[PDB]
DNA sequence: TTTGCAGAATCGATTCTGCA
DNA sequence: AATGCAGAATCGATTCTGCA
């Protein structure tokens, strides 16, 4: 589907809506190589990256 | 009223003794329902407001 | 159509400031 | 002057979206 159970939002695709869930359920794939950080999407560990580790 | 860890200047020693609460870690407003500790009265609120 | 990059927008959480 | 409450202003870690 395209719409989360969580918070009732519509989103324009199945992709993203799976992206989206892991902002209500906790789960967060990236995980920093550096540090016990993890992150939901992508751009959030790349600036956590670019911030923490430099 | 200068801060030694971001060089800011501020309009009392009050407010600068607070201010360094954002650096130190130092948070000394707590929560009774849940392990949330703020620095400042204002997050405290905000924080009750929503969850609590 | 589904997946993905990339970076701007968002808004929760915090700091700053007007006034007492 | 020093303290303090309250809300305006700001920030930034994440979400969302133009584009491919
Ligand atoms: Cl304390
Ligand atoms: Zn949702
Ligand atoms: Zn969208
Ligand atoms: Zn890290
Ligand atoms: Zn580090
Ligand atoms: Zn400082
Ligand atoms: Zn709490
Ligand atoms: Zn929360
Ligand atoms: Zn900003």
């Amino acid at each position: 589907s395209r719409e989360c159970s969580y918070c009732g939002k519509f989103f324009r695709s199945n992709y993203y809506l799976n992206i989206h869930l892991r902002t209500h359920t906790g789960e967060k794939p990236y995980k920093c190589e550096f540090c016990e950080y993890a992150a939901a999407q992508k751009t959030s560990l790349r600036y956590h990256l670019e911030r923490h580790h430099k």
